[PDB]
Parts: C-alpha cells; sequence; structure tokens
C-alpha cells in the first residue's frame, strides 16, 4: 500500500512493461523503496517502477 508522497522532478517515459510514464510536477505515492535507484510507485490507476533519481520523497 501507498506510503510517502513523491514529487516528479522531470518527465519520464516508461521504458519497459514494468515502468510508468509521468510528467514533471506529478504527485505519486511510494510503494517500494528497497532499492536506492528504482522505486515502485502508484499514480492514479497505475503502478510501476521509476528511477528514484527523478523523484523527491515528500516527508
Amino acid at each position: 500500500t501507498g506510503k510517502e508522497l513523491l514529487l516528479v522532478l522531470y518527465d519520464y517515459q516508461e521504458k519497459s512493461p514494468r515502468e510508468i510514464t509521468v510528467k514533471k510536477g506529478d504527485i505519486l505515492t511510494l510503494l517500494n523503496s528497497t532499492n536506492k535507484d528504482w522505486w515502485k510507485v502508484e499514480f492514479n490507476d497505475r503502478q510501476g517502477f521509476l528511477p528514484a533519481a527523478y523523484l523527491k520523497k515528500l516527508d
């Protein structure tokens, strides 16, 4: 389930079936940050992976 809010810092185009597409300024929720570089997130009707470097954890 969703935890911390996340801010998208730059547009990102999904590069695999496991990723999602987001736009700069989008607000997401965090699902899995076990890996420092790749985070699972939830955004509206979709869940998937994004590069952690593109995201600011809002805590």
